[PDB]
């Protein structure tokens, strides 16, 4: 009976939490539990912090942003909005929301205040691990980067441009270290990867011949590989390093892929449009389907002798 409103990932993928509009719940992501249940009127996009007792959400009957804190059960702050939030993170030390045409920071903890002047962006951004990611206002192809000084005068700060696209960013996913960008075009066609330090391109790697829109990209736990999913709905797995080249070793020819090592053509009912990925370990995978409230699980196998992989569809579980 209960719709689902907004849903999220904690940034490790260890649970899942989802907004209806009767109240906001949080579940074990692997195997599926529901953990908690809170009752909450017009809860609008919401997140996690860690496995914490503080969770956000954004007032669907106000200008509001809700800082909730599990514990004592009652609003800690609740922060002014300008605009639609388009976009949430939290660390322990910022908090950074997405509202229209600007991105705004808010020191975590007291006074719950604004620490830097409204950046203005292009409307695709990311934050993770004190590392921020923000398409350019004016050039939509093109991205920032840059680490969030909490301690420095001057909390900006610094950064670096990179043009990641002819196309207007489609979005953007950073790995769990932060040291690495996925990236994506309206195309849809190619994803990028880029170096957060200097941001320069690691790697190329091609989806299809053509077009789609890309609904998610996440990282898998150690860094090696990419899991995206396009509108085509087919699963596509990347690896972007090996064992040698992800563990730093000296490789003996370096001077002298581009394609995912795996598909998975996911059937889609005409209802669902969006979804999520979560990695539940190296080796698994879970896509979670709002318009169904369903949790696909996907094993992901390797041939040895054949250095080949293959996706596997091991369960499907209702939220509920």
């Amino acid at each position: 009976s209960n719709p689902i409103v907004d849903y999220e990932f904690n940034q490790d993928q260890s649970c899942l939490i989802v907004s209806t509009p009767k109240s906001f719940d949080i579940y074990n992501v692997h195997p599926l539990k529901r953990i908690m249940s809170q009752e909450m009127p017009d809860a609008g996009t919401i997140r996690m912090l860690h496995r914490t007792n503080y969770i956000a959400f954004v007032s669907t009957k106000k200008e509001l942003l809700h800082i909730w804190d599990d514990v004592k059960k009652q609003d800690i702050t609740r922060v002014k909005l300008d605009a639609a939030v388009k976009d949430l993170f939290l660390s322990r030390e910022f908090i950074v929301v997405s509202q229209g045409d600007v991105i705004s920071i808010f020191k975590f903890g007291n006074p719950w205040n604004k620490i830097t002047e409204d950046i203005k962006f292009g409307g695709v951004c990311e934050f993770a691990n004190g590392l921020l990611v923000y398409s350019n206002e004016f050039n939509l192809g093109q991205i920032h980067v840059t680490r969030l000084q909490t301690d420095a005068e001057q909390v900006v700060g610094k950064g670096v441009l990179v043009k990641a696209h002819a196309n207007p960013v489609k979005m953007v996913r950073l790995n769990r270290k932060g040291d690495m960008v996925a990236t994506c075009s309206q195309d849809g066609t190619l994803i990028r990867v880029f170096q957060t330090d200097n941001g320069v391109l690691v790697r190329e790697f091609r989806r299809g011949l053509d077009r789609t829109s890309i609904i998610d990209m996440r990282w898998s736990p150690d860094g090696s590989k990419l899991a995206v999913v396009s509108d085509k709905w087919t699963l596509h797995v990347f690896e972007v390093f090996n064992d040698a080249e992800n563990k730093r070793h000296v490789l003996k020819d370096w001077i002298n892929s581009e394609w995912s090592i795996c598909n998975f053509k996911l059937k889609v009912s005409k209802g669902s449009n969006d979804c999520k990925i979560a990695w539940i370990s190296d080796t698994g995978l879970v896509i979670v389907w709002p318009n169904r409230r369903l949790a696909d699980t996907f094993k992901l196998n390797y041939n040895d002798d054949e250095h080949v992989w293959w996706l596997q569809l091991n369960q499907r579980n209702e939220i509920p």
